[PDB]
């Protein structure tokens, strides 16, 4: 398998196959190794970004997840000020993940990889690891209840939200 982005290391978590053949997918029991630990001697430090819409992240989300639907939004907490390591021996992971694993999430995963090579001297990265979650979060609230809050799951096609999904998309730049 290839290295990372920086092309520094080889990439830490295994994958698994996805919509996106060039795209690093992980799953559900992954992720949970993360949020458990099983990667803290390594990793210093990881985002879980939630590419859905408000009222989605609202109605049940990943714990500790960070919800960046915008792109705007998702440069600006991203790359303003990057997130750094403590120590220049540890990683920086991103997972990004939406309702399906459909293209929500690998679009702003592409987006946010777009502008780290924008702003940085090749190869160098400031997120060079990145993944999306397999299944996103419809797959991943069955498997793991008590890894989100609330302990609920709100489709973008929930009946009683369609003025909201029409809101938020006035708001992206492109349709
Ligand atoms: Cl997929
Ligand atoms: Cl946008």
């Amino acid at each position: 398998m290839e290295l990372i982005g920086d092309y520094s290391k080889a990439f830490l978590l295994q994958t698994v196959d996805g919509k996106h053949q060039d795209l690093k997918y992980i799953s559900p029991e992954t992720m949970v190794a993360l949020l458990t630990g099983k990667f803290s001697n390594i990793v210093d430090k990881f985002v879980i970004v939630d590419c859905r819409y408000p009222y989605e992240y609202e109605g049940g989300h990943i714990k500790t997840a960070v919800n960046l639907p915008l792109e705007r939004d998702a440069e600006s907490f991203l790359l303003k000020s990057p997130i750094a390591p403590c120590s220049l021996d540890k990683r920086v992971i991103l997972i990004f993940h939406d309702e399906f694993s459909s293209e929500r999430g690998p679009r702003m995963c592409r987006f946010i990889r777009e502008r780290d090579r924008a702003v940085n001297d090749y190869p160098s990265l400031y997120y060079p690891e990145m993944y999306i979650l397999k299944g996103g979060y419809k797959e991943f609230f069955p498997q793991h209840p008590n890894f989100c809050e609330p302990q609920d799951y709100r489709p973008m096609n929930h009946e009683a939200f369609k003025d909201e999904l029409k809101t938020f998309r006035l708001k992206t730049r492109s349709w």
